[PDB]
């Protein structure tokens, strides 16, 4: 079938990349970076992130695999030494597939823009103070004054979400999580402080009070958006499909990354 | 049908309790506190908690209603002024039902004990230091040294869970959440620090290292358990069934309780 | 003696400003905004901040007073209704003086720049990742990877410092406090996590690892600094001198601002 | 001069204890555990704690030394391998002394009891809910509802204080710090949340609202106190005197204990 391979650019990953292509020629595997059915990234979670944010118009037709040339990753959870056995089982077939939830981000102003995020989407101010009204399913929930907000996917709870005091969520739970950044609370302003986890179909909307320019990030990407009228956070209908062979539990992957490997 | 009414004991709740029974006689409603199909509690979330921890052997045959004589509650979310309209719609029928997830707690030693918790179950030490090994689905995750741990239901995230830095979870998500208490971290010990959210079927087990006596709480109840070999936390198969009429979203109930009513 | 008055620019503060000048003509008080011995700001803590960051070359020759036309402030702790009694006691003399500690900030590259901060000084990255080595009195303490760091004066603990989980410090304690921003911790990186309070003469130095451009703030001011070789945080030798009449304890000022006024 | 040596009881510390006494006979050093001028503890910070809480009626007449047979300690900051050089420099004289601040704890009811704490003093409830009014210098500051409170000395910030989110304080700062335990905040109750650092002479008083029984700890010691009318926290006039030779900065001791040794 059709496949392609992403690389981190260094000498370690490119050499490991060419050794899978050479072994791929021994099987019935055609190389195609325009219409691959298997995306394989080699490097780190950042390399996997880019490989995702490149074929995100056909997420329901690709099974991704991630290999970590450096430390262990949460998406690149395959050691380089197990590359040969990967190609053998990858080129055969009849592997199990795994899907993780995603986060739709809608921006309304000059039309309206839409984004998919594997990790999280964060919102800050253009330079001055960050003030937004937080509407949850058409209901004004709070008025947030601080550095910004961050809505995270389940598999993205281990990333920026974790730095902000949020909870680590098992990615089999179709949900999204909102976390606060240096929220100022006093006799005047009042934020919930706690992280909030929203199920499917739950819509969280951010609306400006004064400044209508917000520096918005979608995973690694980050753009300053001008004349913003609304931001829509919502669990996406699309899911990223993983290819799996051996079992690597998310909780074990959490153990190795933070406790001890 | 059969019903019963719990009261907080004060003069406000007992008077409000007798006014529903008197109006109940105007309809086809038999009073029965042994086999009720409708449990109505009057007082606070604590009064609702006791009413739950009393008919918890027939949770799949009762629809609970909670009225708050004081401030708003997360389970007692009906004002006393709306009691008359409750009895009218309660005694008719054809109301919508709502189910919330629960948390099974297994204690192994002298047999083995099992508990259902509407809010949370917490574990502390008998007096000395609290040290436990944390096993997640047969896999040793961490060794916790601190004051204790707390596993919370979704609707219980607003209670003790919230005090420990955990996230607020929408109760339509069948999951449980673990939070840490004053975890000491150094060059030696290492806890995850973050809260952990486990889906259905996920089993979290606590195992002792030295002290085998743990002061364990199940909602309001709290007992010192001697010679403990294991504690099993797990999302319960049973759900508590609520009776609903008007819509009171959990997020609005969170807004009124902490931001402003 | 010589005095001047700062105003917030709105109609409320300018009217209140002219009423003190008119009453000042009834006493022996000369208006002078070049060499005042008494600086009076009218508006909020932001207005007081600007009045400080304007006469900061003669801090040991001025006693500041702050009036709050809006809500109570931590430096503007005088109600507008008590303006007349202020001018009477201000124009007499024989008032008590009060000094608060300050934070010296040294930036080394194109010479070397020095800054005084009444509240705090914060450091972020120019755009990419924020990585710095933290040296405490010539000793490498930690390598910080996150959003940035914030060193706060005692009276500035109530401001950004408080948003980052830091402690509130009584301003009679000559010390400075460092707080972390969304510090990422894993098997690799390791930050202390806790806030650190340094006494007088203690020198905290930040040194770059890769990126040598840091967006640095000094109270309200904020500049991107290029080709930075070192940042020096240190309790300043200069103190801001306050004029006092009635006693307004910092702890009461903390109570009114966050608990209830 | 007169000295005595405390030991942890295990075989490693007692052997190391007898080797200093044997070498002590080679100099002019008399052994005396009733009136020692030098207290030497061997084991851990817990062993040092007990050695402090034993001669605390003559703190201004003793210089303590701590040796760690296990991991490094914050008071037992001398490796066992450097024991011989200790006895030589200890038995000579003309060493530098170092004093750390202490925390006075007054309990009023049956008289009134007073306690000195090297690390911290904590207060919990007798079993039910913990509710206290917090008075700061005769001024009601807040009403705390939660698990308890903890007032820490500067050198005790590294201990329980650190587990509760408090700041690490350099022990040259004569101050005390208060931290909260699982404080519940809602539309009703309101705690400051932040840790509070009080200078010398500042008096913090806890007063009961309903329950007058509080489980109170003073370092390792912990007693349930009945019919309590007030608890008084206050920086003590007495200081613990350390004997020093080489310089071991508190910040380096913090680095080795939590970052990496
Ligand atoms: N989901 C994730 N969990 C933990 N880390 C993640 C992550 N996704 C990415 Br990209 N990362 C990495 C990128 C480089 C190092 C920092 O975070
Ligand atoms: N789920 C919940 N969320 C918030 N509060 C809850 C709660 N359950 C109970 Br009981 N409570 C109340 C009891 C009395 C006041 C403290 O908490
Ligand atoms: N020290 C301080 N403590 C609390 N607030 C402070 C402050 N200094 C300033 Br400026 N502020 C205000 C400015 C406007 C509102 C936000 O913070
Ligand atoms: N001041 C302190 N800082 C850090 N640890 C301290 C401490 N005092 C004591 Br005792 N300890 C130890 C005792 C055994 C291990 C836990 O804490």
């Amino acid at each position: 079938m059709k496949y392609m391979i992403t690389s981190k650019g260094d000498e370690k990953s490119d050499l490991l990349r060419l050794n899978m292509i050479a072994g791929f020629g021994e099987y019935d595997m055609e190389y195609d970076d325009v219409e691959p059915e298997i995306v394989i990234s080699i490097g780190g979670d950042g390399t996997f992130l880019s490989a995702f944010h490149q074929y995100e118009e056909r997420l329901d037709e690709i099974a991704f695999i991630g290999i970590h040339t450096g430390h262990l990753g949460f998406y690149a959870d395959w050691r380089p030494a197990e590359a040969d056995k990967l190609v053998k089982l990858l080129a055969k077939g009849e592997y199990q597939k795994v899907s993780y939830p995603l986060l739709k981000t809608t921006v309304k102003y000059k039309k309206e823009a839409t984004y998919l995020a594997l990790n999280e989407s964060t919102v800050k101010s253009s330079g001055g103070p960050f003030v937004v009204d937080v509407v949850i399913n058409d209901i004004h929930f709070e008025r947030f004054r601080g550095d910004g907000l961050c809505m995270s996917t389940p598999s993205g709870t281990t990333a920026y979400n974790k730095s902000l005091g949020g909870a680590l969520m098992h990615p089999s739970i179709e949900a999204m999580q909102l976390t606060e950044m240096a929220s100022i609370n006093n006799r005047v302003y009042r934020t919930i402080g706690s992280p909030l986890v929203f199920p499917k179909h739950h819509v969280v909307s951010l609306q400006p009070v004064n400044d209508k320019d917000f520096q918005i990030s979608v995973d690694h990407l980050s753009i300053l958006h001008r004349d913003v009228q609304e931001i829509r956070y919502e669990v996406s209908a699309k899911k990223i499909h993983f290819a799996r062979f051996r079992s690597f539990p998310f909780w074990r992957r959490v153990h190795d990354s933070f406790i001890e490997d």
